[PDB]
Formats: C-alpha cells, structure tokens, sequence
C-alpha cells in the first residue's frame, strides 16, 4: 500500500506554512512555493508552521511520514541509510532508523507501522500561543538524498496529517523535501530550471 499524499484542509481548515529563509549559500532550511519543495541540510531544523481556520479537539495529533515521490519506488519504505542507522546519534527518542524526527518535543511518538513497515513521528497539536496566529513543529531529516544505501539520489514527499486520538484523518498537506549540502543553491538550480 501506498499513504494517500491527496490535500484535505478538512473541517478545520488545516494548511501548513514556511518561513522565508531566501536562497544565500548559506541557508540551511529554505522553501520553494513554486516547487512546493523544502530544501535543507542534514540534521539541521526545519520550521514547519501549522495553520487552522479553527481550533482543532484537544487530543488531536500531528503525524510526519515520508515516502518516495515516483511511483515506481512508492511502496519502498523511507529509512535512513545503512551508515546513517549505525551512527548512534539518537536524541533518545527517535529509532536510529528514522529519517524524520521532531526537535524539543519530550510529547513525540516515532511509529513502526506493524501493518506497513512505515515509519512516522507524530507529536500531540498545541494551539498558538498568545501572540502567534501559528503552531510551529520543528523537524530534522537525517540523511542526505544522496545517501547510498538510503534514498540513493530519489527525491522524497513529506506528508503532514492533523489525526483524531484514534489517527482518523481530519487534514492533510504535503511537500517535496530534499536533504543537501547547500540548499541555497540547489533552490536556485531548480527554480531556475522550472522557469
Ligand atoms: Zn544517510
């Protein structure tokens, strides 16, 4: 089986939002509107602003998964590669097989699909805080694209649901996400050759 990527802002008019970082050599986390892709570097937050028209039920979950853009390789489960799984550099909480993982939040939960294989990081929904309009999950990925073994050059989706404490869907929202030495530039690259 293969997770649906389908948007669905459902009944709370659920979205997610990016900051604008720009494309310096130097940016470690940038996104792309026209490519609905984020580009950033290994290991290295990622920003991802959750929107709702409404607020969502207390016990409402946030869930990360990733999976394989072409189709030809959409049933393959995304792991990290076999260096990076060995490196021990969990924080604790995430299996060392995991390619998402969510900073500064002691509340996530990293999933092992009994059924799927699949792996997942889901974290409990927080209503902004007074003076945010916005609730922001902070993300890494762990591998490079590029990594052999891993996701060997093959680009990747990163799907976001809003879940009901059963997991029932109540929204969802996807993006392109490439894991690079220098986002900055590889934005460029591929705007550039989108125009
Ligand atoms: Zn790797």
């Amino acid at each position: 089986s293969v997770p649906s990527q389908k948007t669905y802002q459902g009944s709370y008019g659920f979205r997610l939002g990016f900051l604008h970082s720009g494309t310096a050599k130097s940016v470690t986390c940038t996104y792309s509107p026209a490519l609905n892709k984020l580009f950033c570097q290994l290991a290295k937050t990622c920003p991802v602003q959750l929107w709702v028209d409404s607020t969502p039920p207390p016990g409402t979950r946030v869930r990360a998964m990733a999976i394989y853009k072409q189709s030809q390789h959409m049933t393959e489960v995304v792991r990290r590669c076999p260096h990076h799984e060995r490196c021990s550099d969990s924080d604790g909480l995430a299996p060392p097989q995991h390619l998402i993982r969510v900073e500064g939040n002691l509340r996530a939960e990293y999933l092992d699909d009994r059924n799927t294989f699949r792996h997942s990081v889901v974290v409990p929904y927080e209503p902004p805080e007074v003076g945010s309009d916005c609730t922001t999950i902070h993300y890494n990925y762990m591998c490079y694209s590029s990594c052999m073994g891993g996701m060997n050059r093959r680009p990747i989706l990163t799907i976001i649901t809003l879940e009901d404490s059963s997991g029932n869907l109540l929204g969802r929202d996807s993006l392109e996400v490439r894991v690079c030495a220098c986002p900055g530039r590889d934005r460029r690259t591929e705007e550039e050759n989108l125009r």
